[PDB]
C-alpha cells in the first residue's frame, strides 16, 4: 500500500504512458458507443 | 550501431510495454483485415 517513488526514464514513462492512454481510450468509446463507425 | 543501455523503471517498462503492445496488436488486426463483419 505504501511504497517509494523514484524518477526512471522520463522520456519513456512519457511516451509509454500516451500510447497506453490512447489504447483505453479508444475501449472505453468502443464500449459506450458500442457501434463501430464504418467508411 | 553503439549506445548505451541502463536500467530504467523495469517493472514500469514491463507493463506499460505490455499495454502498448496489445493496442498496436488490435490496431493491426481490425487494419489487417480492412473489412468490417456483418450480422
Amino acid at each position: 500500500m505504501k511504497k517509494d517513488e523514484t524518477p526512471f526514464g522520463v522520456s519513456v514513462a512519457v511516451g509509454l504512458a500516451v500510447f497506453a492512454c490512447l489504447f483505453l481510450s479508444t475501449l472505453l468509446l468502443v464500449l459506450n458507443k458500442a457501434g463501430r463507425r464504418n467508411k
